[PDB]
């Protein structure tokens, strides 16, 4: 049908989540944080949506970029869209970034669901209707009884585990917490953990992303006498073969690459190089869901897994329609934090997940996203 | 001394350069553009300055991050103020993209040279006073006698030669050009050019930039027999292996990478894979002034050249104070324009170039841009 409107809606949304100066998540105060919808609209009424940061639909990008791709086009042709969009990234002066990419395919593929009344992931061709999700902890703070010590890692790990997690995943120190980063003090954290879970969860860590080649493998052959899964992002990512190398020498398994550029081409390069033993894509990290599913059967070819980075429903569905990734990614968690009372903004979860610890797909038509329209018009900035 | 200001001033300049909106430049009306200005100032009031666009310098960038680093730190220590902003850009939603980090660095260098009366490349240790330039040509177009034919691209050719180029680069046809691209338009063009000028100018093609591989190919055995000196990023440059690929299968030299993310570490990947024959770099594609003389330094170790993209002083001074780089890329330039009539906001120009084809480095301190401060003041936004 023809797209005939792109629209952001800017609201509050109240949350105990902030982020300190490096992007890292952490349990504050209460208090309200501007959220971004995007729609888009065809000729008909339908309407699909996504949610992002402000700053990523802002006007600049949308009136320079979004619109003059999307409108009076045939909202079905995600893949002409999304490389029209691709190929404007070079000479937007930065400013058109994968992120934006993602929320734009997000939701065409939202109005792709919503308007055939079927969900993302049955569109795509489905895999699996519930999967395992690992706990994703937080990054570690200096909060008394949150996660300050490696005993603190060690209590919240045993929560996790009375909640059906068959996995969980340590996000250790970073800057701005006062005295990081430390190897060692990464690896009590990890140790605390399997000491408190025994050795049939399966347990990962995603630590300080800049460690030097030395301290990552200090890291990884820490690790190799806990019985972790993976080790994830130790080292600067820009950095292939620093990955190389890293992979070369440690046993156990390298996944990667989260944050890096280049969406699936540049993953294609991991592969070749034997950068990783594991690879990673995620719908913000690549651009979008249709590059996602390029990453995930890439790996595949491979015989590889790929493990998918981020929570919401975007990310689930790709996981659902795809056979090689072990998880869902469900966080980020902290002690002092509900993961399961939601948002204010969606009526109910994008993930319920079950005392067993499997994440069952909800059966709404697109993303699923059981949006609560009334709360974001009363909320407007 | 200590950082005691971060201040942008957005103001108005008339030029006949309009981009389309892939992002190409082009001549056309004469008309006012929104450019904007980076000032940082020490204690004792002295300043530095770099220009660059608006939304680069935006309040959300500045409040967010360049401030947060900056205020209250030693001018001098642009390497800790260049990494601290570096390990923000994974956390930053996107928005701390490498050409904020290009500005700063650009304002922290030109600073350090004001404040000591010494031209940056002095200050980095220089190499060359005056260097050849090419004569960088704008993207093709559809404007009658500007660069619509392969003749034109020859009859402009004759004039940058009699200017005292003694190379020139050919940016040929590309999206939205009605037509573009075309493999054989672009070979037409440079068999005009060669044609026009004869064997003893240099010469190199810069195509259309997501040409397949099955493309790029045929446009390089095609200028191999015009005896072209280099081919430049005629595909996605996030395909590191394609680059492997044509380099292996052509004669002639590829260079890149240009428009890659990744900095000096992801050019280092392009040296370790063999992806090209001569490396690429340039200020604002990896960061800043420091960043692109690591990557210089880089190439060097490896005995390769690295060609420094884009003019202006923060190239300039790049060039200046290394040694393997052929060339400053002057430009972009058209019959319609007049390169050497400068910016109305400039006093005289930061690369002058002399009838032999030399630009002479301005013995100006920091960056040496002679800046027009009323003019500025007299046009704000
Ligand atoms: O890595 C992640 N998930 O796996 C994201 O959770 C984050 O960006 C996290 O690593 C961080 O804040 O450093
Ligand atoms: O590649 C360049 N210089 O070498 C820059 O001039 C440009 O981004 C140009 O290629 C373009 O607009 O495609
Ligand atoms: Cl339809
Ligand atoms: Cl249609
Ligand atoms: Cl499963
Ligand atoms: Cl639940
Ligand atoms: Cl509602
Ligand atoms: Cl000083
Ligand atoms: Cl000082
Ligand atoms: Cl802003
Ligand atoms: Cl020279
Ligand atoms: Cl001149
Ligand atoms: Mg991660
Ligand atoms: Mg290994
Ligand atoms: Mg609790
Ligand atoms: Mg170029
Ligand atoms: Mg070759
Ligand atoms: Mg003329």
């Amino acid at each position: 049908m023809i797209i005939t409107d792109v629209e952001v809606r800017v609201f509050r949304t109240t949350t105990r989540r902030h982020s300190d100066s490096a992007g890292h998540a952490h349990p504050g105060p209460a208090h309200q944080v501007e959220q971004a919808m995007l729609t888009v609209r065809t000729e008909d009424g339908q309407e699909g949506h996504s949610f992002t940061a402000p700053e990523i639909v802002r006007p600049h990008v949308i009136e320079k970029f979004v619109k003059k791709v999307l409108i009076g086009e045939d909202h079905r042709d995600r893949e002409r869209l999304w490389q029209d969009l691709a190929h404007w990234q070079r000479g937007s002066a930065a400013q058109l970034t994968d992120r934006t990419l993602a929320v734009v395919d997000c939701a065409l593929w939202d109005l792709a669901g919503r308007s055939l009344g079927q969900p993302v992931y049955k569109l795509i061709g489905g895999y699996r209707d519930k999967v395992l999700a690992y706990g994703s902890i937080m990054c570690g703070d200096e909060l008394e009884g949150g996660l300050a010590t490696p005993e603190d890692y060690g209590r919240f790990a045993e929560t996790l585990v009375k909640r059906g997690y068959k996995g969980i995943k340590l996000h250790t120190w970073m800057p701005p917490v006062s005295w990081a980063p430390d190897v060692k003090m990464d690896l009590k954290a990890c140790a605390a953990v399997r000491e408190a879970v025994g050795p049939d969860i399966r347990l990962m860590i995603d630590a300080f992303h800049w460690y030097s080649r030395t301290d990552a493998l200090a890291l990884g052959r820490g690790l190799e006498k806990l019985g972790f899964d993976w080790i994830e992002e130790p080292m600067d990512e820009q950095s292939l073969s620093s990955y190389k190398w890293l992979s070369d020498n440690l046993d156990i398994p390298v996944v990667g690459p989260e944050s890096a550029a280049g969406k699936h081409w540049h993953r294609a390069e991991w592969i070749k190089a034997g950068a990783c033993d594991i690879l990673r894509t995620g719908v913000n990290d690549v651009g979008g869901i249709t590059p996602a599913l390029k990453t995930m059967h890439l790996a595949e070819a491979f015989g590889m897994e790929c493990e998918v980075h981020g929570n919401t429903a975007m990310n689930l569905h790709v996981v659902a329609a795809t056979k090689n990734c072990r998880w869902y990614e469900r966080g980020l968690l902290h002690p002092f934090l509900e993961y399961d009372d939601g948002h204010d903004y969606l009526k109910s979860l994008s993930d319920p997940m079950d005392r067993d610890g499997f994440v069952h797909v909800p059966d709404r038509p697109g993303l699923g996203e059981d949006i609560d329209f009334t709360f974001i018009d009363n909320n407007r900035v």
